[PDB]
């Protein structure tokens, strides 16, 4: 009956703590193509931020191509952005890429005395990959890129110019409905960062049953079942100040 992913998320290990819940929703479901919406908000990092977006997934039986387009809010302080995304799937391989665009100016700062802030613009650049013998073993490849004079990429303590950072990370699905990992950091400046992260996972056309056990883990991994998969992108508005 009903299509598409709820996802929960928590993670901890420094500047972007917090919690989040995520929805992916098809509005146009067929072999060939989906069209979906996403909605969702999140607590990090001490901030309220909300996120909306609409995108179309087109499907071979070996490959996806996808774009999208998101709004993201952050509510705590008013800074407003334009997202664009496309994505290159396969079996056991999901890749992205994200344009990040300011859409709000420069203002007080929330969080820094003294500063306006607003959000700097950027992209990313993301890769997600399963063992194919052995699917709940994941690993995760990012390249991140933002620009301006004093950018909080890592924290708001160590304001960097036009700051750069790789992710490398592990994770691993024991069953469809829980994802937990590590993501080490570095970036410029020799900055360096490590987050722990859980995911619960909920699919709307899956039974429960089938959702807590390790054999369908490697159908959610393939092309066919990933097709419901949020969008790969940074959901937090990274700012830059002055
Ligand atoms: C702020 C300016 C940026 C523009 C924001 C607009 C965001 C919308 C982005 C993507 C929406 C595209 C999805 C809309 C495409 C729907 C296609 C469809 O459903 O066709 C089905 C028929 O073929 C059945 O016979
Ligand atoms: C579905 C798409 C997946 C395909 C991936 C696309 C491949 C992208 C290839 C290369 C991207 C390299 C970006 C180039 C790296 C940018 C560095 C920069 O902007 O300057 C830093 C200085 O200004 C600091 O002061
Ligand atoms: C710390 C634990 C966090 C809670 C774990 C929750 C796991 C799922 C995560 C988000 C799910 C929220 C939305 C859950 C929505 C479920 C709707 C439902 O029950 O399906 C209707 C069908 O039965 C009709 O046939
Ligand atoms: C080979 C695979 C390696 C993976 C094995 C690594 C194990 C780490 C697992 C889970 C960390 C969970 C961290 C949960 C984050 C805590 C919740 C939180 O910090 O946020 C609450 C916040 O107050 C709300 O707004
Ligand atoms: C609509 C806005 C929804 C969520 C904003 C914050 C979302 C946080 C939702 C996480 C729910 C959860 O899993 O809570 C576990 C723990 O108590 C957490 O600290
Ligand atoms: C600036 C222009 C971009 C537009 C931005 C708006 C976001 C959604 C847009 C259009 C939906 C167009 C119609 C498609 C929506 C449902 C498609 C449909 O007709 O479905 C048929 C039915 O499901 C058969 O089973
Ligand atoms: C403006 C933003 C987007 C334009 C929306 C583009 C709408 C393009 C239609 C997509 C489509 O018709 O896909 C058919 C599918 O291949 C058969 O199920
Ligand atoms: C800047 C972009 C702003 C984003 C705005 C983009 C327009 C569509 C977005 C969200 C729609 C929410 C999803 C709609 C849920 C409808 C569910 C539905 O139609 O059920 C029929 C079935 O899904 C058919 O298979
Ligand atoms: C820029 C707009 C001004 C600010 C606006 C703030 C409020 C909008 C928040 C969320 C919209 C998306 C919510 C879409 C939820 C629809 C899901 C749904 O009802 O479809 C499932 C149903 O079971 C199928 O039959
Ligand atoms: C740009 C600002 C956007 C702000 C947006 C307001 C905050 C929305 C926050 C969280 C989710 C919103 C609730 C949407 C709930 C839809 C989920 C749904 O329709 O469920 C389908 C059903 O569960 C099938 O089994
Ligand atoms: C139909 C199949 C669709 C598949 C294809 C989708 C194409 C669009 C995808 C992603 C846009 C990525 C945007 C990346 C923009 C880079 C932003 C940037 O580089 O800003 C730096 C600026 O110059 C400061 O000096
Ligand atoms: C559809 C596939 C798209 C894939 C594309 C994704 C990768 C390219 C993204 C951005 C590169 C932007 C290049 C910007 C790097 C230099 C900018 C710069 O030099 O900064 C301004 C200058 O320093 C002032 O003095
Ligand atoms: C536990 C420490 C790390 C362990 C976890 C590391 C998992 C491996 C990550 C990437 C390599 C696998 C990426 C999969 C590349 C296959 C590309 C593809 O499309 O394969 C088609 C498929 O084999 C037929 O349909
Ligand atoms: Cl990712």
């Amino acid at each position: 009956q009903h299509y598409g992913t709820a996802e929960v998320n928590l993670q901890s290990g420094n500047n972007f703590d917090g919690s989040s819940l995520d929805f992916l929703l098809p509005f146009y479901d067929s072999e060939k193509m989906l069209a979906f919406g996403q909605v969702g908000a999140r607590y990090i990092d001490s901030r309220f931020t909300a996120n909306l977006g609409a995108g179309q997934r087109f499907f071979l039986p070996a490959n996806m191509l996808g774009y999208n387009v998101f709004i993201d809010q952050d509510f705590s302080g008013d800074n407003t952005r334009l997202g664009i995304g496309g994505e290159y799937w396969r079996d056991y391989f999901k890749s992205s890429v994200n344009g990040y665009f300011r859409m709000s100016g420069w203002h007080e700062s929330y969080n820094k005395k003294d500063y306006d802030e607003r959000p700097a613009n950027g992209f990313d650049i993301r890769f997600n990959g399963y063992l194919p013998s052995y699917p709940a073993l994941g690993a995760k490849l990012i390249y991140e890129q933002y620009y301006g004079d004093n950018v909080a990429l890592f924290n708001s303590d160590k304001l960097q110019s036009n700051p750069g950072a790789a992710t490398v990370g592990v994770n691993y699905t024991p069953i469809p409905l829980v994802t937990m990992g590590i993501d080490y950091r570095h970036g410029t400046g020799n900055e360096n960062d490590l987050l722990y992260s859980m995911q619960f996972r909920y699919q709307f056309d899956k039974s429960w049953s089938q959702q807590i056990e390790p054999q369908y883990v490697n159908e959610l991994r393939t092309l066919s079942g990933s097709r419901y998969d949020l969008v790969q992108r940074n959901n937090n508005i990274i700012l830059e100040y002055k």
